[PDB]
Parts: C-alpha cells; structure tokens; sequence
C-alpha cells in the first residue's frame, strides 16, 4: 500500500511469491554473489557490498578472537549483516558454523557428547533436546545456520570422522535425524517432504551432509572412493536423507569423496537427479569447503572446470570459501559464454532465497542481545551431563563371574585414586570440533573434567589422590580403596584422524597396567571409535567406553557412583582385530570381540 512498496519486502505475502518477486529483479553480479560464500577472515564491508556476497561461515577456529564472549560474535555477524543490507536489494547475508556437539568453536558454549557416543543411548528425544539447545547456543552468538547433523553411516572405525557417525546401522542414524526439528523447529502438520523450514529467530537452519556415503569409502579413507553398488548407497548411505526431506532439513552438503570413482561435487545423477528430482529437495545444496577445487587431480588445477562440473551437477552455494573474486570472475564467464544457462544460476538463487525468506533472516537480519546469556547456560549443561551418562558402554564389571561388582563404587572411602592422561583434560574429554577443528589439550574452555567430577561427587571424608602416570611402587603404597584411571585417543578430525592401527597413545595401557595391579580399577576409555581394547580389558576390573563426552564430565561419575544405572549400547561393531576390518553387523564373517547392541547394566545405588 504505500508508494514505495516492493514485494518482497513484505512479511505477510507468501515465501514463493517473495523469492520469484526479488529473483526478477536481480542482476547477474547479484545473482552469483549470492551462491558465493566466504571465510569471515576474508570478508569486509566493501568485499561483502561490491560483490553481493550471500553467505559468510567460520571454519574450525575461525573465531573474532580467543575467549570471544557471545556479544562480541553477535558484534562481529551484526557488522558484516550491516554491510549486507546495505546493498541496493538489502539482501541479507546466512552465516554458517560447524556447531556440531553444541556451538563448539566458541569459549564457554556447552559441549554435548559426539555422535557415535549419542548411538549409543537410542534416544532420538534426547538427540532432539540437543538440537533445540545448540540452536539457542548459536544464536547466542548470532549464528544462523549449523552445518549438522553429519548424518554419515560409519562403515570402517580407521575413518578420521567416524565419531561424527551415530552408528555402522543405518536405523540409528535415522531414528537421530531429529536432531534436525530440533536445531530448526517442527514442520507443520501438512508439511511436504523436502521442503526447507526453519520456525524463526530461535531457531537455525540445518545441514544434512556429507551427501552420499562418506561412511563408505576405502578402508576408511577421508575423502576417497566409495565402491558399492547402487543398492547398497540406497540401502546403507542414502535412508538418513529421505528421512531428513521429511522433517524439512534446509540445506544438504555435498561430500569430498567419490561414488564409484565419480566425485560427488560433479555427480548431476546424484545431485540433480536423486536429490533434487527424486527426493524434491527444495532447500539449498552447499559444497564442501574447498570441495570443486578437489573435483581435479591435483586440486585446484583446473578451477574453471571445477565450477563448470560443481554448478552444472546442481550445488546451488560454493563455500569457496577465500578466492571468491576469481570464483565469481570464472561464474561470470561462463554464464556469459553460454555454458552454464540462466536457468541453473536462476534455480541456485532460488533455492538459497528459498531459505532465506522461509527461516525468517528478512524480517530478523540482526543479532537478538537477549539471547548471549543463552551461551553455557546451566540448564543445557544438566542435558549435556545426562547425555553423556547415557552414553557410557559398561564393556566390563569383574575379571570373573564371582567376583563383586565394582561399580557402582562408593562414594565414601578413606583414599582414592584417579589417574591417567585422560582424568583431568577436558581438551581430551571433548575431542575434536572443540575450539579448534582439531581439537586440543588441556583447559580450553569452561567445563569440569573427570577428576573433577570426582571431587564433586564424593563424600566430604573421601580423600582423591590424582597422579596422572603413576608407577606400580605408588599405587601399591597409596592406601587406596581403589582406582579410576582414564586414558585413551587424542583428539582429531578429517584425515589427521584416519588411523589403519586403532592403539590409543602411550602412556595409557602402561599406566593401567601400573595402577591395576595395585588396585581394583575402573577403567574409562575415551575414544571416538572402538579400539584395540583386549589389553585394556585384560587388566581392568571394570571398563567403560565413555566416547567423547564432552564439557560435562560429571556424566561419568553419575554412572562410576551410582546416581544412575548405565544403559548404554553398542552403536558400532567393536573388533577383534583391524585386520577383519571392515566388519559390521549382519556381515558374513561377523567375528566381534562385541556385537553392535552390547552394553552391560547397573542398578542406581
């Protein structure tokens, strides 16, 4: 009604008509700026202005500055919206983060247990819990878009991102996809399969990827060739994306790794033709970081073919994510040229307004201030705490059939131990995707650690020993009533953590070795996978497979004391050896030290 009016602008019409409305308008230059994201280190107001940019994201450890408080991201995202808006459309920009077991770049977020860990608990509630409370934590922040769940089906343990897999069954993975309603809000009740949706300023957009069969490749190899036949992807890789059309993921991310030696970042059957065409994903399809580059061997060699193959195959948004000016240049050129038609650019930029208007970013472009408190917040860090005590696998509970169960253990006691490299190290307790992409050592964020946990826990009268490698000799003379040691992987992520032998680091079978045979010991094995566990096993009266717990590290003295029973399963095949490896349940030769599905149980104290 007033004179000045543009359609889309207007809030109360509808997200189709907005999007067809502000696509016509849109010059070329506007156009492929919106399919172009960069990394907030090479982004300015004039960079983001001059070329229209559409997305920006922050990559592992790409943070304002260390120990940034949540006003001073919500400061940072305001400032280049700012520049955003001040284009001649105003279109705002979407940034994207891996918050992938809570907002995990950022200094005191609440860090929930990695994915293999939350299979373990077959509680796709709880799961849907800590969607809707990441989403809270990234918006803290200013955030609006996740790049999770990584719905990979983890088929070979030696991948460097198989804790990123809630399970070897693909099943489990399904039954978590409510992780998605969670960080984006339910659908509603007529809601048509592959459709995007987001609730509102609440809530963030979604990411199903790696799409397809990153959980497939090569004796677990990052990145490489997925050999199976169509069946098997649409058997084992695929069921999780069906499921995520169904609760409206917003966007898919499309992986490194290849499908019968044809990389998926240049597979139109796939991408265009099963995605889009089969499944009706009407979201937003987003490469991988760098992915087009790796489309050539070597990478990078042939960037004009790279874009030409990556926006013919059906991507819709480039995380290119530094070299956006010959990105765009080379896009251009090819538009220009006639080899990539108006038709596919006009069908990216409609799928990412598509988004866009959807999820509210035109009505609420800005950061809400009220929402930084949201950050650590002591109610999400009680989830936390409940997840990764429902994640535990108790492996073992006495050496014999008669002996006495050691755990639950007592919290009252004259003298107790706790040792090992792993006991007082929340860096180590968190894993990857924790401040850095690669995770770290120490305290490097706010939490509270094992031995921690433990002085929390236990009578007043209760006197805790920590000695992190203690010899036999120590361990003999302490006075103990008994020991809890924990030890296990160091942190990592992508293909630093590709490992053929599975053997956590020493000092940590040593240790115990040392501290069991002075005392009885519970033993807490922090992985990200199974890993050659019968040497650990022999020498520990009880041992648990914690996973990668997170920042609540009194979720496992919830269980080692009593206050809850442990429930956990198996959500992967633990082996017997790497050799038969891979090996997973309903295999032929199917030979596990424990099937997928074990765990043992306790009675709260």
């Amino acid at each position: 009604h007033a004179a000045d009016y543009v359609l889309y602008k207007d809030a109360t019409k509808p997200v189709e008509d907005r999007v067809a409305d502000l696509l016509g308008r849109m010059t070329l230059a506007e156009k492929i700026g919106q399919m172009t994201q960069i990394e907030r280190l090479v982004a300015t107001p004039d960079v983001l202005r001059d070329n229209f940019i559409g997305s920006l994201l922050s990559g592992g450890g790409s943070v304002p500055r260390k120990g940034a408080t949540a006003k001073e991201w919500q400061d940072m995202v305001d400032g280049f919206q700012k520049a955003c808006m001040s284009t001649r459309l105003g279109i705002p920009m979407i940034y994207g983060i891996d918050a992938v077991h809570g907002q995990n770049n950022v200094y005191g977020a609440t860090i929930f247990p990695h994915n293999v860990g939350l299979g373990a608990t077959r509680d796709p509630y709880l799961v849907k819990r800590i969607g809707e409370a990441t989403a809270l934590e990234v918006r803290a922040t200013g955030i609006q878009y996740a790049f999770a769940p990584c719905i990979a089906v983890c088929r070979d343990p030696r991948w460097g991102r198989c804790y990123e897999s809630y399970s070897e069954d693909r099943r489990i993975v399904q039954s978590m996809t409510e992780l998605i309603p969670g960080l984006q809000g339910d659908v509603p009740k007529d809601f048509t399969s592959g459709m995007p949706f987001v609730a509102g300023k609440n809530k963030v957009a979604a990411c199903a990827k790696h799409f397809v069969g990153d959980g497939g490749t090569v004796d677990g190899i990052n990145e490489n060739n997925t050999i199976i036949n169509r069946e098997g992807l649409m058997n084992i890789h695929m069921p999780a994306y069906k499921n995520a059309m169904d609760k409206g993921v917003s966007t898919v991310m499309i992986s490194y790794s290849s499908w019968n030696g044809v990389k998926m970042h240049a597979n139109q059957d796939l991408v265009t033709g099963y995605l889009k065409d089969t499944l009706k994903f009407k979201g937003f399809v987003i490469s991988d970081w760098e992915g087009i580059d790796r489309i050539t061997t070597p990478a990078g060699s042939d960037y004009s073919y790279s874009v030409k193959a990556s926006i013919l195959a059906g991507l819709d948004m480039i995380m290119v994510p530094n070299k956006y000016q010959q990105f765009i240049s080379i896009l251009t050129g090819h538009v220009n040229g006639g080899v990539i038609p108006m038709s596919r650019i006009d069908d990216a930029v409609t799928r990412i307004l598509r988004v866009k208007f959807t999820m509210g970013l035109f009505e609420n472009p800005y950061a809400d201030p009220a929402m930084a408190e949201q950050l650590g917040k002591q109610e999400h860090r009680d989830l936390a705490r409940e997840a990764a005590r429902k994640s535990l696998v108790l492996l073992k509970n006495g050496k014999t059939s008669t002996d006495a169960p050691l755990l639950p253990l007592p919290k009252k006691a004259p003298k107790i131990l706790v040792a090992g490299s792993h006991a007082d190290n929340l860096g180590y307790q968190c894993g990857g995707w924790t401040i850095e992409a690669q995770g770290d050592t120490g305290r490097t964020t706010v939490g509270t650690t094992i031995l921690e946990a433990v002085k929390a826990a236990v009578d007043p009268s209760t006197v805790v020993v920590f000695a992190e490698n203690p010899d036999a000799e120590f361990v003999k003379s302490g006075g103990f009533s008994y020991a809890i040691v924990a030890v296990g992987e160091h942190p990592y992520t992508e293909t630093k953590g590709d490992n053929l032998n599975l053997t956590i680091p020493e000092p940590g079978l040593s240790t115990v070795q040392a501290v069991c045979g002075g005392v009885r010991c519970a033993t807490v094995l922090i992985s990200g996978r199974p890993v050659v566990v019968q040497p650990l096993l022999a020498a520990s009266d009880a041992l648990v497979a914690a996973w990668l717990p997170g920042s609540e590290g009194q979720g496992v003295t919830d269980a080692l004391f009593g206050d809850f029973g442990f429930t956990g399963r198996l959500p992967r095949t633990w082996f017997k050896s790497v050799d038969q490896l891979p090996m997973n349940v309903g295999d032929a030769h199917y030979d596990p030290l424990f099937r997928l599905g074990y765990g043992l149980t306790t009675n709260a104290t």
